[PDB]
């Protein structure tokens, strides 16, 4: 038993971090076969940040204008492109660490890892996800851009996220690994704001089913909801709305613990109308939205890689 | 900015993963080198887990009866000892992906990764603390015994967790790399229960100086407090006592921020008394302990917001 906020094994896309130098910038590169991916921001001043025409900037820019160093040996660029907002620099050596992959655009409400690097080297993995409002709430310092997010599915790494910014109020932008950001956000140095957000419903429901598995039961009660009734009062504290998609998706959590998902829901009103009362739920005063429902049976099952 | 609860990389730690077989019992294995360290709970049944007698349980095996799975490769066992609590299988390849390595031994208050695997197959991976009752808030499950906790500062892990049990409340204890455990446990099924726990207060301290360095001062106050008074507050909370060496070691953090230990240790006074009226410290309504002075200044920034 037990309950963590779980990172996936960061080992298969250790291997792939690079240090992506052009001029005075310094980031992150993810080195797949013969291709290191960045963001595309690594071509910019800070006097280009205000406004950049990166095709603009990149026909300026030879193969040689970008280092790239993978562990203590220099990769030689022979080839660069763009893609959206990623840059793709053709190197002479494909990586013989390259993992089974695939670029995969995810949702907000999904969990996936981050690995946080800092010159092409690894120092941090933590588990977060993708806001309503498509911003991750991470923890990057300066030198983190190019850091990639992921879920491992058997042994294929699916990369979902790759960082670029982050926004006045502490929290990160991003896109996927085609160069689309995730969110009205631009790589540019401009008035940006994250969007009000909002609390994923269907992670908690899934969280509260967690801690039954665990043994934290004080929450439930005899009442059930009806879907119409849940979204009116879920509205109300900034909840997404509960689909009947979510209520299939908790279908196998409800049959383990015997609580219906709208028996369920009748709990997290009354935990929303409430609050907790001086209790706890999985060593927590607040109700928890980054596990989905498959953390929680991945969690709760082991499912290894 | 951001603060997470980060775990470090788990790649090096990842290809030292093992399964180990022993009639029927089924765990994980550490190998490093030509030697693979185990629980030593692998030869027991479970009729064996009141009383055993290892060193009578041990005499009656051969190497061949150890079985030891390194991905699909079968690893062949050519000696074995046992040192306290592990297990010791000498075996007749060297696992080439040893990384530089160190066994520590920790104190409580002190944090590390751990990488739950099972069948030998690493699942996940998360952070966290010896907690004053020398027990850890784990997430495993049956299978999970021999998953390790590790430190990796600079290039080399430092190996300082074995997952031995889980204890009635829920709560795993194990022993460092050299079989010791953690507290006052045995690897026998006795009526054991871990001590009545308490928070680490140099951890919500440094946790507290994070608050500030990220930008945020909603709970300090104008007031100081000696050692003892603090020491006489915290303990009616069931707060661990603050040392002079805890007070030294948060040194540099109080020069950082400007804020002396003492009157951070006024904030967290009056942070006891009166709750957090609505209000979150990092996104938490709860004081966390499982930071300790040394990650917070290793994931925070050198400048204060
Ligand atoms: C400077 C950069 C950025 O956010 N980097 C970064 C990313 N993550 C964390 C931290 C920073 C910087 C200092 C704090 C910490 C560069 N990327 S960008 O999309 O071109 C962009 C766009 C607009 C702005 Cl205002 C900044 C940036
Ligand atoms: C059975 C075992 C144990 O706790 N395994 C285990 C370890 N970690 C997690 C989980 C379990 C079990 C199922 C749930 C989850 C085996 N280790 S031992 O030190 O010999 C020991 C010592 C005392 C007792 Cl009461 C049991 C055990
Ligand atoms: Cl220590």
């Amino acid at each position: 038993s037990g309950f963590r906020k779980m990172a996936f094994p960061s080992g298969k896309v250790e291997g792939c971090m690079v240090q992506v130098t052009c001029g005075t910038t310094t980031l992150n590169g993810l080195w797949l076969d013969d291709v290191v991916y960045c963001p595309r921001h690594v071509i910019c001043t800070s006097e280009d940040m205000l406004n950049p025409n990166y095709e603009d900037l990149l026909i300026r820019k030879s193969n040689h204008n970008f280092l790239v160093q993978a562990g203590n040996v220099q990769l030689r660029v022979i080839g660069h492109s763009m893609q959206n907002c990623v840059l793709k620099l053709k190197v002479d050596t494909a990586n013989p660490k390259t993992p089974k992959y695939k670029f995969v655009r995810i949702q907000p409400g999904q969990t996936f890892s981050v690995l946080a690097c800092y010159n092409g080297s690894p120092s941090g993995v933590y588990q977060c996800a993708m806001r309503p409002n498509f911003t991750i709430k991470g923890s990057f310092l300066n030198g983190s851009c190019g850091s990639v997010g992921f879920n491992i599915d058997y042994d294929c790494v699916s990369f979902c996220y790759m960082h670029h910014m982050e926004l006045p109020t502490g929290v990160h932008a991003g896109t996927d690994l085609e160069g689309n950001f995730y969110g009205p956000f631009v790589d540019r140095q401009t008035a940006q704001a994250a969007g009000t957000d909002t609390t994923i419903t269907v992670n908690v429901l899934a969280w509260l089913y967690a801690a039954v598995i665990n043994g934290d039961r004080w929450f439930l009660n005899r009442f059930t909801t009806t879907l119409n009734d849940f979204n009116l009062v879920a509205m109300k504290y900034n909840y997404e709305p509960l689909t009947q998609d979510h209520v299939d998706i908790l279908g196998p959590l409800s049959a383990q613990t015997g609580i219906a998902v709208l028996d369920m829901c009748a709990s997290l009103k009354e935990l929303l109308q409430n609050g907790m009362n001086g209790r706890t739920i999985l060593g927590s005063a607040l109700l928890e939205d980054e596990f989905t429902p498959f953390d929680v049976v991945r969690q709760c099952s082991g499912v290894t890689f």
